[PDB]
């Protein structure tokens, strides 16, 4: 009851809330500090652990939502502002959330830590869509999600100082899972059973956890979804991350007067900035020239990450780890309408050849004349060269396969093959209340209501299949926490989901039908990204 | 007593409300209806008078704001969201608001008209700096402010059709002036003695009410601050009109798929449309390539306007008008921000010469490549002719002249020149409390507050100098609109305020110094806009 929504950790006390499902009971603690707020001359510094508390600090709501870019493409439209902030902005935000099942599990249960996505510039652990008193109640898994530093705050990056180290964001995520190996078992969770799950920017972060050796120790099983750390967007060099935090500073006026320009001096003055100024230019510092290019991103210090996520991946050891991973059917649809010229989300987005030819480019930036030439070979039809209809998915498969389904048959093709336990999918569901147009199909990121239950919700208008299908998917995902198998252990009645070798390629498609395996990640256009295009890049 | 917060108009009774000042109170009658709702099959189409009410309309509050792009360059702002909605948005916003004294006078008192700017696709009667509490009660004049339809719902233009005829949004104003006229009376104003002042469109449109002859007997003095009719923002052309309106309905998919649209079908698909859809494909009817180019604005299409306001100035007989004209000292440096290269507010915006040089491609777009070069060539000092702060000023000037300093000027010198009587001013007062960087100098639009007596508000960080210059603001455009002359009618003492001629070319310098007269509006930058590039432009 009441009683056990009262808990001690390392820390101090904390009082939780009751949240109620249409099944059961849940215990949630929500806005547990789990590090010193960042603010002052500790912007863009590494994350330290949060002092012990006196008192009882409440955990009753969530807590502030880190400081980054607020999405205005589409003011009052349901299908872009369910990504934007739902609590105030503030740099005091390292908080995570605790939820567990009623009655408090008595033996150690698995643990889900989820990380979110939105390029490493956007996202919270508030969102409506990352509720986890579904996926608690239905599994009685405990599951965790913290907030992390984004944008300049979380990856402004002057390499070598020490005052922007970079990479900041990807340490306040580790410390959250360090507060989760010390204090999860006062939530009845098992810190030996612990099953990280991110999407898009979050995918990416549960990769770079898996090449990080302090990270590693943390978690023992990852979930990738939509998203990989060897990703065109997920990482940048130290000599372009030194050019944006320098071309950053000069926006908001660092150095003034013509002061000096060592990274000391630079990092001061970026110091006394109000925050909201930072974020005001953000999106600046690159040419854009740019859909799926961000700012500030994981940078390849040597520190975090002693070498580029491909070269960790093709000479990692992945003996004793189970991974699932997996993309949408249609990733690169909701990136569209952010620059490619012809598309709207109010209209058919019946593109010309011509508009086909200049989306490569924003979708496919920084190459080359000819290697662009080569992806306008590769996605054409040449019986029908001038269909916008074929021409409006050729771009959607351009920009997916690139940035999301080739980086992840890549990674997960290497983890299979180097020792690691690996499940593949494709999310081929649309959601019956999608707001976004129907030629965007299942666009990138909505697989996410499915895996939290949120179709159990009563006050939303899903239908009875979708219920049954978003239960039957959170069993998937917590049984894979549970023993590292997504299948039920005990039951041969439901078709079975292979796991993913280097050679067969297996996965299988989620929808309201039962399983149905299959056989390769975008098999043929991912060779084309993975081994041709290298070639052809390195050929100048 | 409160009996004069009780007043009867011919549509019905109102109950108005009581407004604070330093120095008395004021009675405020905010929300009046004056047209019935443009909504449903009554979009885009001319507005109609509002139908006689039963019972008491409240008349306490603002009503709702047009339907209209929300600013987001800059969030949290104070410069660019004071500019912002502080109402709800709807369709149905015709509504306008009038302040007279307390006591209410007994003898007909001269009535000030406010119409907003906002380039024709934004703005409010409802922002604070349009509070007519401090001019009404300091002046003891009667001020009338009211909303019309902005953006497509205001000035999408089919033209020739009557389903989109354009121009509603300038019919909004005029039906509220001919609201004044019938009911001005029971409030205690005077309607033979009304005097329109507007800002930047607003002024643009008082101009256009000069220029239409069914307009031109609703009212008797004129005041253009920061705008005029003939400027290359405040029309478009018939062909224009149609293909800006024609893209519109293609970006919210109008004709459907498989349909032709003529003028009728057209409209009928866009009156089925979302407001907030419209607004939001708004700056995508236009290349962009665009600062100081709006989507919709009038159009020249022999109805409202039997020629282009060009034509219309050149062939006017002004005799029995008085007009009030003026500028900022630092018209460009506002839209600056809004796109031109290198240019950024929370630094020096010190620009190299490319940056110049690329600069008046986007503040004064759709000319030729020898014409941009003859106003590089017109605006470099060769003495530097790399500084980057004088190319700031120098670019700052470009967009200021080419946009509103010099159809100000030209409009004013006809005006004289042909009867009418012209006062000139330039506002050469930055604020103690301006939120905008020092190097914009006084921007476009910050004489308002002033005119309105904002700093006689007793919670504003205004200085004493400033509330003391406010009065004396306020003064004059009070007796500009009492007696058609700003000069004091009996106080000898203080400087003189001479008309300006079309060959003397005087105006007054308003700022915390007294008047001091000076000769030419720019005169020499003005006569290449007005002279020489219209000839150079003869040459494809
Ligand atoms: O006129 N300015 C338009 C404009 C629009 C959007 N941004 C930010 N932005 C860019 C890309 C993406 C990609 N998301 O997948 C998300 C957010 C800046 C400026
Ligand atoms: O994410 N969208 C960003 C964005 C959308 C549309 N514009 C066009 N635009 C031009 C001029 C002005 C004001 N000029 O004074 C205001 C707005 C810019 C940026």
């Amino acid at each position: 009851e009441d009683a056990e929504l009262l808990v001690t950790v390392r820390g101090g006390r904390l009082r939780g809330i009751r949240l109620k499902t249409p099944g059961g009971p849940v215990s949630a603690f929500l806005g547990i500090p789990f590090a010193e707020p960042p603010m002052g001359p500790r912007r863009f510094l590494p994350p330290e652990p949060k002092q012990p508390w006196s008192g009882v600090v409440d955990a009753t709501t969530f807590q502030s939502v880190c400081y980054q870019y607020v999405d205005t493409l589409y003011p009052g439209f349901e299908g872009t502002e369910m990504w934007n902030p739902n609590r105030e902005l503030s740099e005091d935000c390292l908080y995570l959330n605790v939820w567990t099942p009623y009655p408090r599990p008595t033996s150690p249960t698995p643990v889900l830590v989820w990380i979110y996505g939105g390029g490493f510039y956007s996202g919270a652990s508030s969102l409506d869509v990352y509720d986890g008193r579904f996926l608690v109640q239905a599994e009685r898994t405990v599951l965790v999600s913290m907030n992390y530093r984004v944008g300049a705050f979380g990856f402004l990056a002057l390499p070598g100082s020490r005052e922007a180290p970079g990479n900041v964001g990807l340490l306040d995520q580790r410390l959250a899972l360090q507060w989760v190996q010390e204090n999860v078992a006062a939530f009845g969770g098992d810190p030996t059973s612990v099953t990280l799950f991110g999407e898009s920017a979050g995918a990416a972060s549960v990769g770079m956890h898996l090449l990080s050796p302090p990270s590693r120790g943390l978690f023992h099983r990852a979930v990738l979804q939509s998203g990989a750390p060897n990703g065109p967007w997920a990482t940048v060099g130290m000599g372009e991350a030194r050019r944006r935090a320098t071309q950053l500073a000069h926006l908001v006026g660092c150095p003034p007067g013509g002061t000096g320009g060592n990274d000391t001096e630079l990092v001061a003055c970026l110091r006394t900035r109000p925050a909201q100024v930072l974020v005001n230019h953000e999106w600046h510092v690159l040419p854009q020239e740019s859909v799926f290019r961000f700012s500030f991103v994981p940078v390849v210090d040597g520190d975090f990450l002693s070498d580029t996520p491909e070269a960790l991946i093709n000479a990692g050891d992945f003996h004793g780890l189970q991974v699932l991973v997996g993309v949408v059917k249609d990733e690169g649809s909701y990136f569209l309408v952010y620059g490619a010229p012809g598309f709207s989300k109010d209209n058919e987005s019946l593109i010309s050849r011509a508009e086909f030819l200049a989306g490569v480019r924003v979708g496919v930036p920084q190459v080359s004349d000819l290697a662009a030439e080569a992806v306008v070979l590769h996605y054409t039809d040449w019986l029908h060269p001038e269909d916008p209809a074929r021409l409006r998915e050729a771009l959607s498969d351009v920009v997916g396969d690139h940035n999301v389904v080739c980086p992840v048959a890549q990674l997960a093709g290497r983890l299979a093959a180097q020792g690691a336990r690996v499940y593949a999918y494709v999310f081929e569901h649309r959601a019956s209340t999608l707001s976004w147009p129907l030629w965007m199909g299942v666009p990138h990121g909505y697989e996410i209501e499915f895996i939290f239950g949120i179709p159990l919700d009563p006050s939303r208008n899903y239908t009875a299949e979708e219920k049954i299908f978003a239960q039957r998917l959170m069993r998937y995902w917590a049984n894979f926490a549970r023993t590292g198998d997504p299948n039920e252990p005990r039951d041969p009645k439901a078709p079975q989901w292979p796991p993913y070798t280097a050679g067969a390629q297996q996965y299988v498609s989620l929808d309201l039908r039962p399983l149905e395996v299959r056989r390769g990640l975008r098999a043929q256009a991912c060779a084309f990204w993975n081994r041709f295009l290298p070639k052809l890049l390195s050929a100048t």
